[PDB]
């Protein structure tokens, strides 16, 4: 039960899991309500014109597969309808083996306590932090690890992005930072099944949907590299030969990794091995810190007790002395399960839902959906309902048969 509370948008806030809060690096906007779903977890149903200061719009721009409408997500029952499409959507991830591990990882990674410029302090990194205004008008600052809000401007263009620092790399040295993935749960994608030998050939029909969980899942897990700070490089790309039209297409390593599969293994085992020797590098430095730490600044929690959360997160190793260090096998474990085996690719076959092949397979349209009513979409089966006629050959996903749940709106 990953959220154990009934959440209504109109619940009186409460200064502890429904509270009007305030990002950082914000410039000044005015608070917005939010909902504590989980430890560490919460969740803006407002489109996001807060994270990104030149994206504080919902304009349409000169456009370029995108779609637009300034008016989503402006009513509190659509807000209401959102926090409960995004609730059902971890409950789903959260029921699969796959999920509950990532969802555990991700709650374990609490962005690192490397906010100070003295050595032998431990302290936090504002960014990684909200502040959670209270009935009486104070505010409290609160460490989270995962934010999840509505879209900005382009209504369908999801992601996971994080504060950054001045001089520190936070997604990509080790520590990690708070993640906030624009998403929605009202929309999802088209695509067309690639027509193979050995591919069940009763397929319904035309045009297949995303399962939205797949989506959210996809997301989650670049949070749980960005929290443990072993992201690579947005940098390192990869030249796909798509046509003969294009003498090019890249991609990023990141994506490969993420949707898993086939695709993931265009990172050779030089680049695999490279980035594996220098994350552990990095994870033996928070070892290091950790080891010279004395005092903890912002105090309220003891130096033992922060210094025990980055041991249970980082799979550290502590001798009798108390001093810790990085376990090669434990790192191998750790590193392995969450960029080989948190993907989109094993979280499709746990959910033994049809989804696009590979990145290759580019989705062609953009649909309206409300996973919210059981009549339509459940925790356990998606759009394949179980007695429904929909649990067979993923007609449930056939937005032909489906034609209910499925209102075309781009492309
Ligand atoms: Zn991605």
């Amino acid at each position: 039960m990953f959220v154990n509370k009934q959440f209504n948008y109109k619940d009186p806030v409460n200064g502890v899991d429904i509270a009007y809060i305030k990002i950082p690096n914000a410039g000044q906007m005015q608070p917005v309500k939010a909902f504590k779903i989980h430890n560490k977890i919460w969740v803006i149903p407002e489109r996001d014109t807060f994270t990104n200061p030149e994206e504080g719009d919902l304009n349409p721009p000169p456009e370029a597969v995108s779609y637009y409408d300034s008016t989503y997500l402006s009513t509190d029952n659509e807000k209401d309808n959102y926090l409960k499409g995004v609730t059902k959507l971890f409950e789903r991830i959260y029921s699969t083996d796959l999920g509950r591990m990532l969802l555990t990882s991700i709650v374990r990674g609490i962005p690192f306590w490397g906010g100070s410029t003295i050595d032998t302090e431990l302290k936090v990194i504002d960014t990684n932090c909200i502040n959670v205004i209270q009935p009486d008008g104070s505010y409290r600052s609160e460490e989270l690890n995962l934010v999840i809000i509505g879209p900005s401007a382009d209504i369908i263009q999801f992601e996971c992005k994080s504060f950054g620092h001045d001089v520190l790399n936070l997604t990509r040295n080790g520590y990690g930072s708070t993640q906030y993935i624009r998403f929605s749960p009202d929309f999802t994608f088209g695509f067309e099944e690639s027509l193979e030998v050995d591919t069940n050939p009763l397929l319904g029909a035309g045009k297949f949907a995303t399962d939205p969980a797949v989506t959210l899942a996809h997301e989650l897990i670049h949070a749980e590299h960005r929290l443990y700070g072993i992201a690579i490089n947005p940098n390192r790309v990869f030249k796909v030969n798509t046509n003969a039209y294009y003498e090019g297409l890249e991609v990023s390593f990141e994506e490969l990794r993420t949707f898993g599969g086939h695709d993931a293994k265009f990172i050779d085992s030089l680049q695999e091995n490279e980035f594996r020797l220098y994350y552990y590098n990095k994870f033996k430095d928070v070892a290091s810190t950790l080891n010279k730490a004395k005092s903890i600044i912002g105090t309220t929690a003891s130096l033992q007790y922060m210094k025990n959360v980055f041991k249970e997160k980082y799979l550290l190793s502590e001798d009798t002395s108390g001093k810790f260090s990085v376990d090669k096998l434990k790192f191998d474990k750790l590193y392995k399960m969450l960029t080989e085996i948190y993907t989109e690719d094993n979280f499709v076959n746990f959910f033994k839902v049809i989804n696009a092949k590979t990145f290759l397979n580019f989705d062609k349209a953009v649909f309206r959906i409300n996973i919210v009513p059981d009549e339509n979409y459940t925790i356990k089966d998606g759009f394949n309902l179980k007695g429904a006629n929909l649990s067979t050959n993923f007609n449930g996903q056939n937005t032909e048969i489906n034609s209910r749940n499925f209102t075309r709106l781009k492309n």
